């Protein structure tokens, strides 16, 4: 289970009721968001989150890749590391 | 997430053939054999079809699943563009 290294981590699997500052709460644990580069889709079902450092994405992806999250989710959560292209499409800045 | 003609499957677990992978891809579409890559140690793959609707028909078919019963984990699968696949085969 290896994607291409990068310091954005792509959290999938995210079911709802949750608040954004809990979401926050949990991915902070494992190294600073770059607030200015964070995505989280309208649903809340997955979210884009650059780290300030390529070694704090890698904690994350690790610390969070297939837990479950919050306590109630019936899924486990996918994470995996995200290019630059894959974000930016999904804020609308690339066809 | 973005929608393509190639799914990346993870949280591959052994044992299993790749008899048994590829029949499993199948049920979903036609493969583009040549294109289709897997690790040395059997955990995660990249599959292409030969439309984006067969993809999009596997990603929704298997994200989620257990495969095979003996594996602790479920499936993740999403898209993936040509040069992820393309940077993991060597270029």
């Amino acid at each position: 289970g290896s994607g291409k290294i990068s310091n954005i981590v792509h959290i999938s699997n995210l079911v709802r009721p949750f608040t954004l500052g809990q979401l926050k709460e949990l991915l902070g644990r494992t190294g600073t968001l770059v607030e200015e580069a964070f995505w989280i889709d309208k649903i809340k079902s997955h979210c884009f989150v650059t780290y300030s450092t390529v070694e704090e994405a890698v904690a994350t992806r690790t610390a969070l890749h297939g837990v479950k999250w919050p306590q109630s989710n019936p899924k486990f959560l996918c994470a995996d590391y995200a290019e630059q292209d894959e974000l930016d499409y999904h804020r609308g800045l690339l066809v």
